[PDB]
């Protein structure tokens, strides 16, 4: 065995050592290739087929140049070609716990079919490596490579999901603490997962991303910061930095949260829901799982990828006639109907468990307009976004060491009007979604109202389109004229 | 119903008209997006993830481009927007035929399986396009715009498969003759669907496109050409048409006929073998079909696509168990190995019913080696295959007209010494590739022996390593040295 | 004559009306390919070479795509041809009165040359459109291909530089109001000649460009407002609008006002000053005008280009000697020395009148430092940049016009709040700059201190390198820390 | 000092080394940023506004890669930092000899002013070098840097131009014979200036680039070949090496010999000769020189830039009168007309001591044709254009060194036939452009008639658009029909 070279339309000439060739190259990894990188976003943006996998190749990719750009910029940091493979393998391995359509699964099927569990990709990542080292004698190929298995498995799986719990990290001593901002930065997010996603996404969907991620990587550096080595970004690269952030929030915006890209995820989440009795997938030992307890065991995961899709699409079953008319829908884009959206006012803020409500609100309201038809709460889908730069309120730019060129060696800490007064004052908001399942002329004209109504009611913002949707109703509310 | 956009990476915002939409929003278009536009491939490119539906839109919007752009600059043509319609749809639904990886289908398994029939993609895109039409009532909004069913219907298959039997064609009269020429153009090969394929298959397989669409549009003019009204090119682009061929045969040399992207079609063909006996897929009343004879029902090959590979892969029947294994191999990475290359020499052309016969005389030579092992005629594979300019041994650009600036409207041909000595003498050539279906070093050794001593045999080009890998073998031919 | 075809990189194939070739191929046009588009950026980015000349041949091109467009989609209007053409002559013509340096020249060297004049390049545009059409007998040309030199070329004028003076406009009447907004849009900035250089210069300084001016041409339409016909927007792109001069301002702030490129173009502004009374250029009648005159005749003008740069380092007269000496540094780099950036606080603002005064203040802070050299007034550099949304304080989205897709006919606003809470708050800031013309270890130290002091004492931000450069400054200001 | 950060459009970030710095802050390589790449092509490809400079960083940083990953990847070859740094500053410097408008000066120029002269931009290169390191101090910063400059600097002129005067290269031994294939390759022409200028020239041209030399360096290894240690490309790369040469073809073909584009630097090569006597550029000790002399002095070359064209342009003196003339018809593009293009048939080869009586032939041909007026010898332009794979009529890739995967070090040879007998036959052809000096209608007639009579007096090709442009004169040829 030696090394493979594979072409990459962002990234290029890709090397890859053999070790990593051999995790590559087995069922719980070649997974990622049926995978949807995002989800239902292919629907509206066609150029967007790319899948976890290759997404997953470039995040091992980055996290490889990343850590040799260190290494041979600071020696003194000890850095081993150990401490690279624990890194690279990472990076490959972080998407690992992703279930059909990406984040449509772990977001909004597996909350609703099991509200008592609490589950995430990040976890499904640990487990599903765990199951893919085991199954595919791993260890041993790890130590011909020179790799130390109790410490090194511990320390990768450390760098996915943080501290499997003062140093609270069990991998790698806090000399090399640096190591873990590389592929999951929990501190303030800024990682190569994210780099290779921008790159990734913009060139398939079609819109340009802003960030030099290259230009990053010259510039950074590991210093002391409270008796901890960490990565530091030259001092005026902080606009980038910002910058960075904007994009991320822009590509939310246009393209993974895109109202209609939203609507079939969920539509897709309700045929699950209805299939999920039926569709079974045999994991360990025979036993039988469904959809919404394969994450139960990493056999059955291995085979739960975006193919059910196609499996209720194309069954005949007549248990499953319920969940394969949805899906159905889909093709014929006979969706349910976007009425509007809207944002809480001030302090007002939406918490999770009244979400369930807020369709009932809706139908509540009552606009002071003729109508046909009257509508019950559930034809109303009612979608709560919360939009951040990755640390709900917080700025993650106040978590950031820099360094500036006459003093290398010492961090610095850069506030928010020591850059810009043009920048945001603050860093998460909420956007609301309402839509109608009655796709018919007049049901969508009463929904309007009532969708108008209800953000006047409850003192949202004004609808864009407020004034033409609901002419009768938006001069009812003094703030909005 | 007005009309939509849709965003593309390659050729950006596509405006799409209503009618076309009515087209697309079916299950017989939509299924388009789940088979791979270049199958293998994408085990060989991880970029290669798009699917025939995208290519689909960019081949409808350029042939819009190219129709629309004819008709202002040459009012006099005549073109109608029924006429534009028309060439859209056609352009759209040129691909509705491919089946599970495209080209594996039709140039593989089809063949192997069902050898009596001669089928193609484009025969299938017609049948397709029919129950398209008739499941969905289409026609009613044909009419609704301004078409003709009766002629435009035929004018459409016309376009995708050519005379469905002096003027063969019945769609449109010879007035209208350069409306042939757009989307699949059976007398030179110059149509818009290269143009989108060039430029999608290079943005998503990491590499450059030389070919310059746009330009060539820009150029365009109809002129009469022995009492038929063409397309023609003004006569400085002959360098670039050259060059566009030039580019579909770097693309079939490093891409779509990569020795490890075809021997994973190789593998995947066999296993749909393996399991088409016992692959039950539903069709029009509920009849079943096989895989090999979805073909013959469209409601049936609707529901043919990629997803049987994942079918088979994760299924438990034992029946399937021989294909489920083949495909298993291929997620291991345990491919039949590439043992090497070789061509045919001076006059020496390999005909499709010999092919049976090749893995026999491989295992017959006799090379004068010590070997271990022994290799029998079913541990070879050999594929032959046809790389051309589109036209067996003929020059394309022999059947182009074009036009020179000082006289607009006067057809002229252009020989291939009046452009460049640096051109190929030939326009025709196959390559044979050996694999060897014993993966050990031992069988691999001896298999290597067999294959260069058989290129001897057959006055067949030195293999590039053949004095590396049968040293022994290669000094008794005189010609190699 | 016909039309030509122009290969650009930013826009591929662009056709140009035998007219606008009339137009390009004169002295006046053609001397736009001798002057840099982005003057001293150069110098700092070497792949902004683009001169000029290309980007009025993309200003052209688009300023015709958008007019083309509306004219397709909503032929209610009456757009003619002549229109177009009038629009496209604006579009090519408005970068005419660019001089050397383009921004340096108007924006740096003649306010310090002549401070008595009031001059702008949009004012040299039109003196040189003028001068361009009578040199050159386009008038018959114009009238030869429909056009009406007296109302047309008013338009043109009016079109670059606004009313030359109740509709204020003689050109056109207000039920085509809407033209003016294309080529440069007084009322909110959004206009063709952004997305020529947001596109080109990107292309050119290897920084990737967020703003997709086709989308936004899609999605364009007229509708009446307040009795104009005025450009719409259509609601949804509010946010990709925000984003234009979010994008506008990154590439001012890392591009277009980066602190070497600036100080870059503050030295050839020197050196064109020490070089002003010796430089002589031949304008109309034999009559010999000064770098600072050219600009009161047109044909002088003319032969006013970045060749006086070279000129000048070339030269060998001894009266040029210190002209000649300060290029020379610039070649050498021996640069004025940056010493760090700052913002004035809360309300403060700094007025044009002040920026004289500065450098003494600087000088005259009273550092408690040990310092072996001390520094005068003279000594000190001190760039004040306003840094906006192109319209001072205000929004420009305020001053947009938008429909909904259910009232395309009904023109709407829609305020920030409506947007999103993560929009900036301010729309306008300051940023100074502050280098030392004495760029030894010891001057520079001194420098530095003199700076953070200053910083200090006027209650400025702190500079990000603030105790790296001067820890014993830092610690006295509580608000830093 | 340390190490600087440079922005490019085609590379990204390139880090230079203080050294390298040091020897691009000079007034002998900043004189780059003044002379065009392309020349003439940039009034062709407005896009084509950058300079030699930029390529030059290209280049040397492309250098830098390929010494470092054959380094990386064979320590045995013990290449040093030494070594490193002399490839980078060769890559660099090797385009420091290029006059006004690049190959238009020892290409046209040159040979017509001072035909006894031998000279080339690569000597030009030598020279300039030498006069940069002595005027600017290099030497004792080369030697702070750990370089030995007796060595050193004849090193890196080797590199430039070849062996100064059996192993004939002095600045390093056989065992690092690989080094001299890195800068310019003389044995077959695979080097990084290439590859900079592929995808420089394609990125402003907006045409597209065939070739991935990022792939190629990572297939590049040193093996030993006869006794020297050359640089080696995987086999499997022969195709894309092919191509790399087809590609630098068309790049000629359209663009680098695009006919109006040649017709331009002839034009101004021109008004170059007639303004010779009068143009004084002061060199070394006040002593004066023309533009044809500068060449004998590096002080007064350095003064030799594009520049000179506007110094002629805008001259007032009435001895240039002639010279300005000439370059005021390129700015109303009254330029030489085209006639046709023809090459030479079966053997026949046009010598260069031949080239001065073409025009007389084509005057002496007679055209049964009535013509209003009669040209003479002087009224024509023969331009002969040798096109080749840089090597005359040699196959390039027949000097090329491969190795496979199955023996690394092991060097072999491929054939052409061994690849595909779709490539070219012939490596070197010619072609012939004939213009006319007098432009209106007749006189254009007439030389199409004189032009199209030559050709079949000789027994050339049938120019594209013979029967159209002289549709008398193409019937008495039989072979053209
Ligand atoms: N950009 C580019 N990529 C290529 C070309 N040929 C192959 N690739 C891509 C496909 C894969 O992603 C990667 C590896 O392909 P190779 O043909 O280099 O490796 P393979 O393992 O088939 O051959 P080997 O095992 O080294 O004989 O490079 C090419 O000509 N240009
Ligand atoms: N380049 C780009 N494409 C976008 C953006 N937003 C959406 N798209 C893409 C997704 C689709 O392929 C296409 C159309 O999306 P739209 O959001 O304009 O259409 P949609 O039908 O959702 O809106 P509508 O039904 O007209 O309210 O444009 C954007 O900001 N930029
Ligand atoms: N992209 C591309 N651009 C080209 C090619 N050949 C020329 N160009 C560029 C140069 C110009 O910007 C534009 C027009 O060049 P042409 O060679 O088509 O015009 P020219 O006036 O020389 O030919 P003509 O008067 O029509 O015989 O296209 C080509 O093969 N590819
Ligand atoms: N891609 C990109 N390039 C930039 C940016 N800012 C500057 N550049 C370019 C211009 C130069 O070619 C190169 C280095 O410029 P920098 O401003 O980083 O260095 P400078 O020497 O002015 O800063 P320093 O001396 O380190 O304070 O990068 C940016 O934000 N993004």
């Amino acid at each position: 065995d030696t090394m493979k070279v594979i072409n990459d339309p962002i990234h290029g000439h890709i090397e890859l050592h053999p070790l990593l060739v051999r995790i590559i190259d087995t069922p719980q990894f070649q997974r990622l290739r049926y995978i949807k990188q995002l989800g239902g976003g292919y629907y509206v943006f066609p150029g967007a087929s790319h899948n976890r996998f290759e997404h997953s190749l470039g995040v091992g990719y980055l996290a490889g140049c990343l850590v040799h750009a260190l290494g041979e910029k600071q020696p003194e940091l000890q850095i081993s070609e150990r401490d690279v493979l624990c890194v690279q393998i990472a990076g490959l391995c972080r998407n690992l716990g992703h279930g059909p359509f990406s984040h449509m699964f772990d977001g909004r099927f597996i909350p609703l079919a099991r509200p008592e569990v609490k589950w995430t990709h990040e976890q499904g990542s640990v487990m599903m490596f765990e199951h893919l080292i085991n199954s595919n004698g791993i260890k041993p190929v790890m130590e011909q490579y020179g790799l130390i298995p109790e410490e090194d498995i511990c320390f990768i799986k450390e760098q996915i999901v943080g501290p499997l719990e003062l140093w609270p990290y069990k991998g790698r001593p806090e000399n090399k603490s640096f190591l873990y901002e590389i592929v999951s930065n929990k501190r303030n997010g800024i990682d190569v997962d994210k780099w290779d996603y921008f790159a990734r996404d913009c060139h398939h969907l079609g819109i340009q991303n802003n960030f030099d991620y290259k230009r990053f990587i010259k510039f950074a550096r590991v210093c002391e910061v409270d008796n901890e080595l960490r990565i530091c970004a030259r001092d005026k690269e902080v606009g980038n930095l910002y910058d960075m952030f904007h994009t991320r929030n822009s590509l939310h915006r246009r393209a993974y949260q895109h109202k209609v890209g939203n609507i079939i995820d969920t539509m897709i989440t309700d045929a699950f829901l209805k299939a999920d009795d039926y569709i079974e997938i045999t994991g360990a030992g025979g036993k039988k799982y469904r959809i919404s307890t394969a994450i139960d065991d990493m056999e059955a995961y291995t085979k739960l990828t975006d193919n059910i899709f196609l499996e209720i699409l194309y069954s005949t079953d007549p248990k499953l006639k319920d969940a394969r008319e949805i899906l159905k829908q889909i093709e014929y884009r006979n969706l349910f109907k976007y009425v509007g959206e809207t944002q809480p006012t001030g302090q007002i803020k939406i918490k999770r468990e009244d979400y369930e409500s807020l369709p009932k609100e809706v139908a509540s309201a009552k606009p002071k307009v003729l109508l046909d038809v009257k509508l019950k709460a559930e034809d109303f889908i009612v979608d709560v976004i919360n939009m951040d730069y990755g640390m709900q309120e917080k700025n993650p730019i106040d978590h950031v060491s820099f360094y500036c060129k006459t003093a290398p060696n010492r961090a610095i800490r850069i506030t928010k009007n020591q850059v810009s007064q043009l920048l945001p004052e603050k860093f998460a908001e909420q956007l609301i979604r309402v839509y109608c399942k009655k796709v018919d002329r007049k049901s969508l004209y009463a929904a309007r109202q009532y969708f108008v109504q209800w953000c006047a009611d409850r003192n949202f913002t004004k609808p864009q389109d407020g004034d033409v949707i609901a002419p009768l109703i938006t001069p009812q509310k003094k703030e909005w004229n």
